[PDB]
């Protein structure tokens, strides 16, 4: 016996929410739900299949639904419920600020230290709190963190989750669309993964932030990274960086995966860093930087059903 999970599945009727415009395009929008006899308005992000004649992508969508009905922490994603539409729509928490890699991109000139160490803090207990679930990402990446506000992000993109077995130490894939920069070597090589596999990307993750959403081995094709990382060479020091917060980033790279940190470990560096932000990352001007009914509206984060 592993322990049986009770996560409740919420279905939605459609009049229970309204669109209230397009996010991307599988279409996103941002919208509100009224639960059913409830006397609240929370702001959703509602994702609808497009042609919904994959069995293929159904499969895929109820996979994720399936894994964030499982997770329940502050610095992941939350599900509200699913609608069984002819097209299948996912409710989730409105993340009204997009993905940190865009948010990064958009805002280098306003991020000081404080906000990026503590960003590293949130997506380590994230991921510290997925181990806990004996659950691998898989994809840990900038683009795979969503903002709620700019003290506040979770991670996302469960679509290559994989919840370890109480006797399986690794998870065993076999081909798709991979991200070849994010991956640990063992990962590239024999398809290994692992809470340290999750480790190696989010060291990557850890320097597209330090380096305001740079791209990981920019020019260099994934058919040399697995030889790149043989011959030793790696990522190089963001020049924000102390080598104390740079150093972090290289144990996360290591070949020996149980030779790199641990989640919880990263949580409490990043920390103990957090603490006195400026000894530990150097900013141009960081002191300097700051980032019809509405009545009813709560944020997702205080709506909660009983346990
Ligand atoms: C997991 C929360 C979520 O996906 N919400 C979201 C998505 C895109 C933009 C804003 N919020």
């Amino acid at each position: 016996g592993e322990a049986p999970n009770q996560a409740l599945l919420r279905i939605l009727k459609e009049t229970e929410f309204k669109k209230i415009k397009v996010l991307g395009s599988g279409t996103v929008y941002k919208g509100l739900w009224i639960p059913e006899g409830e006397k609240v308005k929370i702001p959703v992000a509602i994702k609808e299949l497009r042609e919904a004649t994959s069995p293929k992508a159904n499969k895929e969508i109820l996979d994720e639904a399936y894994v964030m009905a499982s997770v329940d922490n502050p610095h992941v994603c939350r599900l509200l419920g699913i609608c069984l539409t002819s097209t299948v729509q996912l409710i989730m928490q409105l993340m009204p600020f997009g993905c940190l890699l865009d948010y990064v991109r958009e805002h280098k000139d306003n991020i000081g230290s404080q906000y990026l160490l503590n960003w590293c803090v949130q997506i380590a207990k994230g991921m510290n709190y997925l181990e806990d679930r004996r659950l691998v990402h898989r994809d840990l990446a900038a683009r795979n963190v969503l903002v709620k506000t700019p003290q506040h992000v979770k991670i996302t993109d469960f679509g290559r989750a994989k919840l370890l077995g109480a006797a399986a130490a690794e998870y065993h894939a076999e081909g798709g669309k991979v991200p070849i920069k994010w991956m640990a070597l063992e990962s590239i090589l024999h398809r290994i993964y692992t809470h340290q596999s999750d480790v190696w990307s989010y060291g990557v993750t850890v320097w597209e932030l330090m380096t305001f959403g740079s791209k990981p081995y920019d020019g260099i094709p994934a058919s040399e990274i697995s030889s790149i990382l043989e011959k030793g060479e790696r990522l190089p020091q963001p020049p924000i960086c102390t080598i104390d917060v740079y150093m972090i980033m290289v144990k996360c790279w290591m070949i020996d995966a149980d030779s790199r940190p641990k989640f919880r470990e990263l949580i409490i560096e990043f920390s103990k860093m957090a603490r006195d932000p400026q000894r530990y990352l150097v900013i141009q001007g960081d002191e300097r930087m700051h980032l019809e009914d509405m009545d009813d509206v709560v944020d997702a984060d205080e709506y909660l059903i009983p346990q």
